[PDB]
């Protein structure tokens, strides 16, 4: 069960500012110690990495700041007035 | 091709709140165990960092999600519509 914890562990922090920056790119297969060898693939990584991050934190926030925005007259007008018709119940 | 990979990898990230703190003016040609000397000019590199980030963060970032939110009526109605025909299509 600790696979499907790290299916949403890392990438959910990643919106908030937390990238980890020690384990985008870590190096490997080389002595600096030797480290453990390269991962096939793990190239790829770091680029939909860079996919992710643009997609979710550009696209997805700010499309969701403009329905936040767009939407803002009718439901702060309807908000009001159901306020006030609340009023009585209360 | 390492030079071609570190031209994208940590300005990438810091759009994404991750700065690399410990890399922007990392403390050298001084005794603290002898550093390394200073390299010639690496004081600009956290002056452009500045602009750098202020002018992605800040400008870029938010000039888009002003391209988000006044354009986001007429794309919403136009894929409301287009979605109402291809409703027959599915
Ligand atoms: C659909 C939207 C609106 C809500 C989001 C729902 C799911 C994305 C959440 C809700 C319940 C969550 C699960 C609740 C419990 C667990 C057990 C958890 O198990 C462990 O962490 C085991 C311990 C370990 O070995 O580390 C792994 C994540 C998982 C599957 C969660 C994965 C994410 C789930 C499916
Ligand atoms: C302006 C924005 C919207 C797009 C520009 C960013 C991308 C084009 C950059 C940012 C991060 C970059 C990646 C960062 C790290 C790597 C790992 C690198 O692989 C290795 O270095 C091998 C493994 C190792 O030596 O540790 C291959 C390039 C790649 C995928 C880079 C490809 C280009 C990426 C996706
Ligand atoms: C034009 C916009 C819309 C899209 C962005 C495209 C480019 C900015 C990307 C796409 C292909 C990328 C390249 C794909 C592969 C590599 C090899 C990569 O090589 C290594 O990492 C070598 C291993 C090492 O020594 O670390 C360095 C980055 C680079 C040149 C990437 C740099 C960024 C590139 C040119």
């Amino acid at each position: 069960w600790k696979l499907a914890k790290n299916i949403f562990y890392m990438p959910y922090w990643m919106i908030y500012g937390e990238v980890f920056a020690d384990q985008i790119d870590p190096p490997c297969g080389q002595n600096e110690i030797q480290l453990p060898p390269c991962k096939t693939g793990a190239w790829i990584v770091p680029a939909i990495m860079a996919c992710y991050l643009l997609v979710a934190n550009i696209l997805l926030v700010n499309l969701l700041i403009a329905v936040f925005n767009n939407t803002f007259f009718e439901v702060k007008s309807i908000s009001n007035q159901v306020w006030k018709f609340q009023r009585y119940q209360l």
